[PDB]
């Protein structure tokens, strides 16, 4: 009611999906759910036409590194043949769009803006492009980012840093600095803890409770979008909703929903229950199954990634998909937008453990703390049927913020998947084990368990 908008910009190769559960965890303290707006913008270019500097002369090196080397050196040509001030003054007149709507939407003067990551820099350059939008901004939150630069003119900036190693020294010059040396990099940025701070910096008290909240109700209202994952472009197909059971198996005949996605889509389901999201994307035979845990309340802010040209990240794992063994084995991607870490340390203080069919795949050799593990990819590496988890799966070494396990999984019956987390708690899922030869399986987990 007497709350502004607040407009979150995710930093690179990221989406909406990092802000998910602190729009939940808004909204659960009273914001119309509505009041949390993202905006979404292609990571790849913005970085190579814009941040140029932070990608390879400063901050995301890694990236930079591997960019040679995920894209088509021809393909890389034409994104850097475009304008960076076309590029700017285009990218960030989309946000004045979105910026906008919100103050029409709430009757709010100003709104909140929250960047992650690149996010950060990209808000900073926003701010200070012109006096006319920087008169728009209430409060300006900068999540473990741009370090060593001034805080916009007038803007009460906070800027909240996490633990270094994850690849004091980081002030935000006249911003309040804040730090959370226990976490990582993108734990930091879907925390209960930076979502204590961020709200009470902006509203002048700490919120009743940090708890993703059940609604009172049947229903959950679910805005999604299947999405290219790090160009964030809007992806078509269709999308088949299934109710499951305590093993993955389709409740329902026919899918509760079913239609035809054309980037976002808005479904009305049932609150507590498990479900299975099976989407085709235009022009591939795969099958798509998305699982997650049941949403508890309104969720205007998932995403299912999609993966695509110019970097189609699922194409390294092809090799396999077109053995005949793939008939026999399932391939899975296992996601959480908070660290999987299986190294040892004090500070970040736990280790997290993942089992598929009994067997930790979260170990110190696949899930280091520098990979800063997001998305883990389970599939028999060579389809020989054998499990050499201590072998690293060298394709995937070249990907930011992910991993593989060479595990082969049956494709018989069902796939187990357990995780205890290092902040502690667990949660588990069984699914169906769909055959790699036609299937694609995505199981993500919850950033946090209470
Ligand atoms: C099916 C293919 C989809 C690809 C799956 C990859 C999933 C991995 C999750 C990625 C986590 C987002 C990282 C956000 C950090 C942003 C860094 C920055 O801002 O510079
Ligand atoms: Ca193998």
């Amino acid at each position: 009611e007497d709350f502004r908008p607040v407009v979150f910009v995710h930093g690179l190769a990221g989406s909406a999906g990092q802000f998910e559960s602190q729009g939940m965890r808004f909204a659960a303290n009273g914001y119309p759910a509505e009041y949390v707006k993202t905006f979404e913008y292609d990571t790849i270019s913005w970085a190579l036409v814009v941040e140029t500097d932070m990608l390879f002369s400063g901050l995301g090196s890694e990236f930079g590194l591997n960019i040679s080397q995920i894209i088509d050196p021809e393909t890389l040509d034409k994104i850097l043949s475009k304008s960076r001030e076309r590029l700017i003054d285009e990218t960030f007149s989309r946000l004045d769009r979105v910026i906008d709507e919100a103050l029409a939407e709430s009757g709010a003067d100003k709104v909140d803006l929250v960047g992650h990551s690149m996010g950060t820099f990209f808000l900073v350059r926003y701010v200070n492009s012109s006096p006319e939008r920087a008169a728009k901004v209430a409060h300006l939150i900068l999540l473990d980012g741009v370090w060593g630069v001034d805080a916009p003119e007038g803007i009460p900036t906070l800027a909240v840093f996490g633990n270094p190693k994850a690849l004091e020294e980081k002030v935000v010059y006249n911003a309040t600095n804040v730090y959370f040396n226990n976490m990582t990099h993108v734990q930091l940025c879907t925390s209960p803890e930076t979502f204590a701070v961020m709200f009470e910096f902006i509203n002048g008290y700490k919120p009743a409770t940090t708890d993703i909240v059940p609604q009172d109700g049947d229903y959950v209202k679910v805005k999604g979008k299947f999405l290219a994952f790090a160009t964030n472009g809007d992806v078509s197909g269709w999308l088949s909703i299934y109710p499951i059971d305590e093993n993955g198996k389709r409740l329902t005949r026919l899918p509760v929903k079913f239609m035809r996605v054309k980037g976002d889509f808005e479904v009305r389901l049932r609150k507590g229950q498990l479900y299975e999201f099976q989407f085709r994307k235009d022009f591939s035979p795969i099958i798509y199954h998305y699982y997650r845990a049941p949403f508890v309340r309104d969720d205007l802010w998932a995403r299912f990634l999609v993966s695509k040209p110019p970097l189609d990240v699922e194409l390294l794992i092809l090799p396999e998909r077109l053995s005949p063994a793939a008939k026999e084995t399932s391939g899975l991607l296992l996601i959480r937008y908070k660290e999987m870490i299986g190294e040892y340390d004090e500070e970040i203080g736990g280790v997290d453990e993942v089992y598929v069919n009994g067997v930790n795949v979260c170990t110190e050799r696949i899930c280091p703390i520098e990979r800063a593990v997001n998305g883990l990819w389970v599939f028999d590496r060579g389809a020989d049927g054998k499990s050499d988890l201590d072998r690293e799966v060298v394709r995937y070494s070249i990907m930011p913020f992910m991993s593989a396990a060479d595990l082969v999984v049956p494709a018989e019956g069902t796939i187990s998947i357990a995780v205890k987390s290092r902040t502690g708690g667990e949660e588990s899922f069984t699914i169906p084990a769909w055959s790699a030869d036609r299937h694609s399986i995505i199981v993500q987990f919850s950033d946090y368990i209470v």
